[PDB]
């Protein structure tokens, strides 16, 4: 009973933080009818942002025309306003008809701080492009977007590893039942790592190190999975290994299950679970092959292991994801759906 | 002074040569590869990941001089045709990567050739496989062909044995996040070994792959209880092994770390510093346990235990290789 | 016209890709040193150039591309390749091992009619950079060269200077992506080069360059020389040229001359781009006006001009353009 | 024993600190940055490109100990508010990259502050700019603010002076193929300095850029005769400078190389080995001439001359910086 809007009824979106996720979100929204970006807020001039939209190291040239103007830029003829406001409270989103804001700066990833966007002359709702705490509904599309009714003011689109892990873990649960599991993500380097050894503003002694020249251990925002799959809460934990590729990642999960299984049964379950969000492949691919994909998670049957020792089984399952575009695809899918049921 | 020969003056061969400079009673008198001495002399002097050679290297005819001492160089394809005895060589380091079996490594042993061979890699189940300070007991000195194992094996072995001896291991799964190597392609192209993943550009990709860690040969009681795989990533050297395992006893994170510290020696290191891969380049430990990455997950009375150890696939292995070579040379009967 | 590819490597595979969108050119036979499954996989998936735009399915003795079967063979000697069996008239020699008239001719026997070498092929072989000197071709030739990637970059930029201002002399530096003939890690280089021996994705590596040109622009013969700096990117390059000219010039005049010279082969841009922005482009050379310098000291001028190129796809685009044109003149 | 302070414990600051351990007249008693001592202690111990610290480092309150000796750490944003005198500091190494001018570097000199300042970068035309063993003659010891030049300047200077003194230089154009640096972005993003190229992912691109060596302050006679640019490329340190020039005299390749060998010293190295960038990481030469890359093109009586020298933008510069600091400290 959610009375969703048609794609002909156009919801106007604002992007706070025109960074990797923000710019890629903007790109995908070009091919979503009924969602449209009318306002961008960052910490720089429009020429910088226009240039970064046109040209993209890992994701290729922009599919269209971009021309700089005063106080903004034009994309395929359509003007988009640019502002440079530090404080989310001072952003006059309503001036440009913006109802929903994509919070993509990485600095306001909580209910309290994201709410600052909602005020007079501001926005109605906010989607955080990251984990946003336990008091915020956290959505991985085609896994738990049921939870949305449309009344919510602040929601989270989860992390990129969460979007990778979730469908793979849920497939295990639903078919076999999961007792417990440990996860390792072999992950591309990101903007919060230092280009060369130097003082990390977050106090992390490992993110302080040269990210494109090191294997760097680190924490992960997907262990936060109980918010997406309630029945698995407290049963999964894990960590990351940040490695020298500018984008593209893979999640390994080692787990104990309720029932006995074979490699063939596991792969078959994953193929059966496949959809627009959760992909399936039996090709021996590498990280560059998943750059720019629209799947939130791509299961790799070639890496599946089922070890049996004295009646006991450890099960290993592995799924690829482009931490940039895979997440962004899921983010926009969640945004689109949320916009149509917004109250 | 036992005189050694190196077949395959590659990454492991050149680094083995370097370490042997500081081992009294071991000395390299003959090198065999597929190239001229100028190429090899240059590759010894200058090293991308391991730094400049600590000494003098000057090219001569049919060889080169290292700190005054001449070392002969030959370019023989077939191990059968290498006249090792001419230069007083008794033991050969087989480091080409093309003769890693008993049958093929034996070809070094003939008249005018060598007496013994150490393979710098896994060499099959009919060859004693040694990780130093873990199972070098098995050597009596009568053996003709031995294996020094793989680099991941030298990393995993002491960490796994420490778990076994203290707590007892039921089963375990391993992932090594591993530097790229010479058998990967620099850019996408046909791999001569038929591997569709090693075919891909190794310095521009996360590349899944099999792993040579053959652990039951080193720790017999764990045979068939451990399996694993690799993720090859863009660093020119330096690696880390993660092991997830179930144990016979209940444990805490503190107990696990304490067991590892107690097990520490020249081969097995210990650290509580939050280090990264570049910090282990050139170390002499075969394995360096990292207490900062230890996990002990407890869910409904059941425990999964995660333990992680660093290793420089190049120098860590080479240090272990030379330690094993030194010891084997002294008991050679 | 039915084409054969010898050496299904970086250039061979990318040539194959471009030929899909050239009507009247079609690849019916591939020869390499491996099984079809390896080659089919390498066609589908490409680190730097992206996934294949189509379907690839492995068969016996070959593979299918969008339904069409393409035969695969594994013959080491070009003399033993029975090209005629598959109606092949022209062969793309892309192995890097037969880059001379003598050795490339070995394809022509009872086999193929003609051969295009995907590299410099000596002074006794017509060397073509498309839209610069493809006028040279009459169609009777048995063996031709498509030049090198740096040659295709430099040529239109250097000719534009000559035609407008006249060139006295010049020195060139290409800051170049690493290539397959470099070692992944320090090791013995089969060609004897002590620098290509070194880890190519972890070093700035000085090296020689195959663009030292008089074969493409006769009037500039012996007036240009240069070198390379190989650097850690898997593809994408840039050529810098410092030169003395016959006439006095300004920065504006130079850029204007380059824009006037622009076409399908020679691009023009005033955007401050980087190497990743030129990966996969179809221009053989893309002049960058932002890097132009004209230094004047005591009446004398040094002139600096810079052009981008994807050593892989830029060259391949030029190669296929030259192949298409050469095929049509029987 | 002259007591030194480091403002900005970054790449140059930390490496300067390392080299000062083996300089007897010089000692670091105070470090100022924007972080806690644990972060700085860790970054001193472990170094991606330059290797582990040769010694012992242990964290304390308000500082850390190095081989037993305590060094104080503070976190003051404004150079005016740094009480250098408290720790006996006379000379400050300004290594933040944010105070590279006479005006802004002078802010270190006040009551309870420092006496003198060495900027680890170009610092404008009103500040004596020194490349050691090329023009450190210029120093008399009365100066309040000096510059140690840039890394490319320290590379280029001895190579260019050798050309001038032997053959005479008419004009020249320079290209440095340079390692990426901290002021580039790790991934595509808004550059705080407004540069659209430094905005791009530095470890995944060839990135054109300006250069801080484009030299008349170091070699007066060459002023306005040289200009150039950079190509930033994916290595975490290590660089090479190419110079193409016209000369007053005719020359051969052998004569050029011979002139460079004759000019060699502790600052200016010479080599005939075909080396690559990793081979110069951590060297103490400010500039290392490579004879293998020399070219002398002759066309119709006219000559273009190409000369190339290696440098570790990090340690080569730092070696020169400390040599200049040592000498400057001695003549106060
Ligand atoms: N990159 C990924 O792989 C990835 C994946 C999933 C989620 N995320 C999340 O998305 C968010 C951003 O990630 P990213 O990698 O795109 O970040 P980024 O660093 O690339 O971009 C952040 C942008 O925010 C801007 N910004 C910073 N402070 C601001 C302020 N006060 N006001 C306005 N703008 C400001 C910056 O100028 C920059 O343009 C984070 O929450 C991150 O956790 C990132
Ligand atoms: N590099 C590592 O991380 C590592 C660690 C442990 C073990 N290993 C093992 O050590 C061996 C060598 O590895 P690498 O990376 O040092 O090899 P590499 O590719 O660097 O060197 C192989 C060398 O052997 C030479 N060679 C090849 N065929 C030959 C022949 N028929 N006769 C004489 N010389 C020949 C080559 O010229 C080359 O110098 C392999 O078995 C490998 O599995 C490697
Ligand atoms: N990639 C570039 O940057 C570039 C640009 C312009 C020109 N070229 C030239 O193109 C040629 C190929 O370069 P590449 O980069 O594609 O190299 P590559 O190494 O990727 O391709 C060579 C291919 O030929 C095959 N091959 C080798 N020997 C053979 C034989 N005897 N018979 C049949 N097949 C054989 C190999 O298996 C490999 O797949 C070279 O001449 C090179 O100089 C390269
Ligand atoms: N790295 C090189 O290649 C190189 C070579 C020659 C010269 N330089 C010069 O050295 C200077 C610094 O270079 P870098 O690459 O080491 O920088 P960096 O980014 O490594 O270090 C800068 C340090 O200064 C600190 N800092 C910033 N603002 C500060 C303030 N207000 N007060 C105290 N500390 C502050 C930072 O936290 C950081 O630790 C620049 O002027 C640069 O031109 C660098
Ligand atoms: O920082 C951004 C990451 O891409 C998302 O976090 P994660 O790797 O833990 O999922
Ligand atoms: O060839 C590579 C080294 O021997 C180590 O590889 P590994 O993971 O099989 O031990
Ligand atoms: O063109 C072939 C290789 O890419 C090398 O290029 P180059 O000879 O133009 O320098
Ligand atoms: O940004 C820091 C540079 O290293 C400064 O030195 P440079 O101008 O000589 O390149």
């Amino acid at each position: 009973g959610l009375v969703p809007r048609g794609s002909h009824m156009v919801v106007k979106v604002g992007i706070n933080g025109f960074g990797r996720i923000g710019r890629l979100a903007f790109r995908r929204i070009q091919n979503v009818e009924g969602v449209e970006v009318t306002r961008i807020n960052d910490l720089t001039d429009p020429n910088m942002l226009a240039h970064l939209l046109k040209y993209d190291t890992t994701q290729g040239r922009f599919d269209g025309t971009v021309e700089v103007k005063e106080g903004g830029f034009e994309v395929n003829g359509q003007f988009v306003k640019v502002s440079a406001e530090r404080e989310p409270a001072n952003i006059d989103w309503a001036t440009d008809g913006v109802e929903i804001v994509l919070e993509a700066t990485g600095f306001f990833a909580s209910k309290e701080k994201a709410e600052q966007h909602i005020h007079e002359n501001g926005a109605k709702k906010v989607v955080i492009t990251a984990p946003g705490g336990n008091d915020v509904k956290t959505v991985v599309f085609n896994t738990n977007h049921d939870i949305l009714d449309g009344t919510e003011t602040v929601i989270s689109g989860a992390s990129s590893t969460t979007n990778c892990l979730a469908p793979m873990a849920k497939a295990l649960q639903d078919n076999f039942g999961v007792k417990q599991g440990l996860m390792t993500t072999i992950h591309a380097y990101t903007g919060d790592q230092m280009i060369l050894d130097g003082p990390h503003r977050g106090g992390d002694l490992r993110r302080a190190r040269a990210g494109a020249a090191n294997i760097v251990p680190n924490s992960t925002g997907a262990a936060a999975i109980g918010l997406v799959i309630p029945e698995l809460n407290g049963k999964l934990d894990g960590a990351a290994q940040r490695v020298p590729v500018p984008t593209g990642s893979v999640t390994e999960l080692v787990a104990t299950l309720e029932k006995d299984v074979t490699v063939e049964e596991v792969n078959a379950a994953m193929k059966a679970a496949a959809n627009d969000s959760y992909g399936y492949t039996e090709d021996p691919i590498v990280s560059s092959d998943i750059v720019g994909i629209s799947y939130g998670s791509l299961f790799d049957a070639t890496q599946t292991k089922v070890q049996t020792v004295d009646g006991n089984q450890l099960v290993k399952v592995v799924s690829w994801y482009d931490n940039e575009m895979s997440y962004t695809s899921q983010l926009v899918r969640t945004l689109e759906y949320f916009a149509k049921i917004a109250k």
